[PDB]
């Protein structure tokens, strides 16, 4: 009652517009594109004519891939020779402690839900132990192994081989530094890059949005996904920004809004990794030092939202199934649905992918992943800015823990 | 009369023959490379043979081939962050000003000759939409896109590129300077590599012309182009150049001899950069600013030659279809052949596929362009000395126009 | 008799376990590897199942290739650029003329050891020529021609771009140094990288072995080649380096032991190279100036081994044909098993395909190939241990013989 007498006094709302140009307009990019969307759906216009309207958020697409790899690349390499070895491994157990916490509590969060609301496998293994080793670093820039190297970027492999140089080029010294200082050019002239794209970004999100939108039982299923990721993303991850670093939590998700509105749209976690640093390093101030360090690899681990969303639809296909529930199975579930999210890669669609992973372990069957892929496009939607929203505040809650050693960098 | 008087003095042929020993070498190159071509035509040989024959000429187009990537992204990066961000502006206009009229002149003759002497699409328009704006870096290094990625480099992804990341690193300042000074060095030492490039040029011409060389309408057709080239080459573009430096063209076409003679040979105007570079940086004594600024641009979307061929061949196929010539119609063809004059790649074959634009804005039928093919490999091979020739000639005008910017930047 | 009870003493064992720690782990691999290989060779287990079984090894394979390509570029570019240009050619002709004649010895051996114990090819010459010449530097790290693009890195293409461009930053001095200190970090933190690489190598051998082990006329030549490699590599080279260096050899072949023991695992020249960089650079202490400029290239070209047994596998293959031994005849295979030694790329089952030139030369039928790809795989692991040790006493041999070159650019 405090809060709503507060609101009411109509102040500063022209200085919020002229600040919150770019804001409001990928907001409105949202509005438009829903409203689009539904007035151009009826089809008279085949696929081939779906991909000619949907150009203009395909050319944004185009243009954040395009930044992923020397961002990625860049921002480990100097993040990780910024960084004294032994105080790189007390950041990578804060990362990694968190990591596992939050997609362990998503994963019980969204077994929870489904059991109150009622709406080969050895080779995926094989093939993600490939990439984490490339046999060739130039292929792995634009190419992933699949048992045999389909196209599509392999960033787990880079993030891997640039962590492991960025150690090699710390422990190098000053024969080091001209190769980290090269590298540190490469990652602000990159970061310049993504100033240009955001400008793009309302025209592009309004397109991939508007495009996308031209039995009953998946029906209360996609509505079981999206209240659970409402209770992680709105209620459960803030507290945990809140209980740790005592910073109000809804500020920083203000801050990190653009990233927010652009996973939305993309529905890709490493195309819109190049928005989430410029929201993180300016908008909430976090340390270019940490987001290096956490984002590129939050971006392809931490999947808290596809976690949640894999233990929903793992679920939810045995209802119709009518699969017996056992005590030890359904931990298997929580097990392989947080081994899936870990796997997964954060481009479109590889939620459903991994759902084979998942199927399997318990003994339903991969077939019937064909009833959920229709209504999967919107759920993917928001999975994505979950999976975001746990690396920004993830940043916010390691650069906060890490402190001291950000302090003893800062000496000279 | 008097120059004629002049010339009998005998004066000077020695000190002529040591000086320019590897000139003369590649025009000899192509009097052997015709004589032995014309020699060696009656072909008991198969077209796997007529490639074992070529295969000096090969090495030639793989070793300039090679160059082409360090070259294009150095220049661009480099010359760009060298160079005021409204400077850059100043030079760029003075550029797309250049091209635009000298291809407008061009398309404009070359319908004039056709008029006076009788001898999907929108696909196309998205693909190099997205070739602007690469989704990969690394593959756009030697793929370009056609609706789903072809082989060789996006040559026009790169250009753009490069721009934005020298615009980029010219406002970052020192941080900036280490990665220009990295890209300088690189340059250079590709423009050393050109050097020996260069040596092997004659062997390579020789064989890479006389491999080539191994109803009656399209007869007068290649006269009408060839003619149409030699009064836009040899008057059109000199009178231009003479006109804004007031300095003789014909001496500066006598510098950039081996660019033309190595673009006669191969008929790509990127394969020839590298030798259009060192042609117009030593013997024309060009600025480096200035050359890696107009030069990979223009060899891309200055293509003064391709334009008034293109007008002249969708006329020409008009001739024998009996087409009814509407005075708006004739308009949309200086407009689409100046559009597929941009569009098309500096590569060779590029003008007759890029027909499909021109023949369709019309009305005349695609698949006339079967008719041209035969004879088109010769007209290619002057069209692209013509597209060379614009960009050698368009240096040596912006350099000249560009002076007070050039002094300021050689303050220190 | 003197060493003998010399060897009684028991002394130092336990300081050489403690030392040796992963030297005896990686024998005691191959030990093990041998044992757990014959043990699981009853297989009712599918070539799937063995691709499962062989993994560890896999990784190692991904790890030491992925290094390759950094390696070899940084190596040539640094190591070439440290030396004047007139020094190369001196250590250059040093190299060439080591190759060349240990090549010459070993097929000579290897055709006196068969006559004594009785147990299209065009294309592939422009193949070489179109690799030694690559198109594009960023296709060429990860493709080879065949004729048209083949998957895998083009080495030979990269050992000559990066000698040129070794050279010509040599030849910038001041302007060059920038760039030769980039490439100096980037050798020094990948060789930092397979420091890492090594203390996985017991684990990958191993299994990399094991995987591999899981009429009569064919069983004596295997024993030819095993007893020719025996004299060529512990008797022949050894003295080559005694006479040259005067040093004791067997000390020399004890510290490149761990390069030997992953080439007898992996069978790739190329895959052992930044394991042969350790070794010589450490533990044998040659000149980082000289490894740089022999192992890159003594890899792909100086090819012992091969040459053995290309000569050998060549005469074997006529025995059964009862083809006619002609004078001159076996000159032209002394000389095309040297030519397809130079020719062969250091990757496993390199040697059986360049036999169809040999086999071509002399006139006997490419398809009696198949006959000696049965036991081809463990006389590859043999032949690689006999390619790598000879351009490990092929540096030791440079060095010394180069040590006036090398005291000049130590001066400062
Ligand atoms: C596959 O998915 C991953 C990759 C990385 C990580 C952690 C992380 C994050 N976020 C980053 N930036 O670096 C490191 C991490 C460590 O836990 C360990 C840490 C580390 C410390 C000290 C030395 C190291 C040497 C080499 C590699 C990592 C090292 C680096 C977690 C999961
Ligand atoms: C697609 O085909 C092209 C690409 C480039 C150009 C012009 C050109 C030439 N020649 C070069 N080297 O740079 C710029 C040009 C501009 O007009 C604009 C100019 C420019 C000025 C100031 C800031 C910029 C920031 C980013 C990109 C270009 C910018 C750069 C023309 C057509
Ligand atoms: C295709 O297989 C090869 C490539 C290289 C070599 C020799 C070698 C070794 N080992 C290395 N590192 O460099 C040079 C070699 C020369 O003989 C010549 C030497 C050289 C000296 C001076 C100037 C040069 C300029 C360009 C290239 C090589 C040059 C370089 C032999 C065979
Ligand atoms: N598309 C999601 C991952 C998924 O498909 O579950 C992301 O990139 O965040
Ligand atoms: N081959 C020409 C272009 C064309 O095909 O018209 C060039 O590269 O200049
Ligand atoms: N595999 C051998 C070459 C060969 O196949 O003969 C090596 O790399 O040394
Ligand atoms: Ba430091
Ligand atoms: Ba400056
Ligand atoms: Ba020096
Ligand atoms: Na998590
Ligand atoms: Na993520
Ligand atoms: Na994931
Ligand atoms: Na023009
Ligand atoms: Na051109
Ligand atoms: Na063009
Ligand atoms: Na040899
Ligand atoms: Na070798
Ligand atoms: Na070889």
């Amino acid at each position: 009652a405090k809060k709503k007498v507060q609101n009411i006094t109509k102040e500063d709302v022209k200085s919020f517009l002229r600040r919150n140009a770019l804001l409001l307009l990928t907001v409105l990019a949202v509005i438009l594109g829903v409203v689009l969307g539904f007035l151009l759906r009826p089809y008279p216009l085949s696929p081939r004519e779906v991909k000619y309207f949907a150009f203009p958020g395909e050319l944004l697409m185009r243009m954040l891939k395009m930044l992923i790899l020397p961002l990625i690349v860049s921002s480990l390499i100097t993040g990780l020779a910024s960084l004294d070895a032994k105080a790189s491994g007390r950041l990578g157990m804060r990362a990694v402690v968190y990591y596992m916490s939050t997609t362990i509590i998503a994963v019980v969060l969204g077994i929870i839900l489904v059991l109150i609301i009622h709406p080969e496998v050895l080779d995926c293994f094989l093939d993600l132990a490939r990439n984490i080793f490339p046999s060739n670093l130039v292929s792995a820039a634009f190419r992933s192994y699949s048992t045999q190297e389909v196209e599509g970027m392999n960033i787990l492999g880079l993030v891997v081989f640039s962590m492991v140089f960025g150690f090699a080029l710390g422990k190098m010294g000053e024969q080091g530094q001209l190769l980290v200082d090269f590298f540190n050019s490469l990652n602000e002239a990159t970061m310049k890059l993504v100033a240009i794209i955001m400008w793009y970004a309302p025209l592009g999100i309004l397109f991939l949005i508007a495009g996308k939108i031209v039995g009953g039982q998946l029906g209360m299923y996609m509505v079981t996904v999206i209240v659970g990721l409402v209770i992680h993303g709105l209620i459960v991850l803030p507290l945990i920004y809140f209980l740790i670093t005592r910073k109000n939590p809804f500020v920083f998700i203000a801050g990190i809004l653009q990233a927010l509105i652009t996973a939305l749209g993309t529905s890709s976690s490493s195309a819109t990794l190049p928005i989430t640093f410029k929201c993180l390093e300016e908008n909430n101030g976090v340390d270019k030092r940490i987001t290096r360090f956490v984002l590129p690899v939050g971006a392809t681990i931490n999947m808290d939202g596809t976690a949640l969303y894999e233990a929903v639809a793992a679920i939810f296909i045995a209802q119709v199934n009518n699969y017996e529930l056992d005590f030890g199975q359904i931990i298997t579930i929580s097990i392989t649905a947080t081994a899936a999210s870990i796997g997964a890669a954060g481009i479109p669609q590889a939620g459903l992918v991994t759902m084979v992973i998942v199927l399997t372990a318990v003994g339903l069957p991969t077939d019937d992943i064909t009833l959920i892929i229709a209504v999967d496009w919107l759920l993917d939607r928001f999975r994505t800015m979950v999976n975001v929203l746990g690396d920004a505040l993830g940043a916010g809650i390691v650069e906060h823990l890490s402190r001291k050693e950000l302090e003893k960098q800062d000496a000279e």
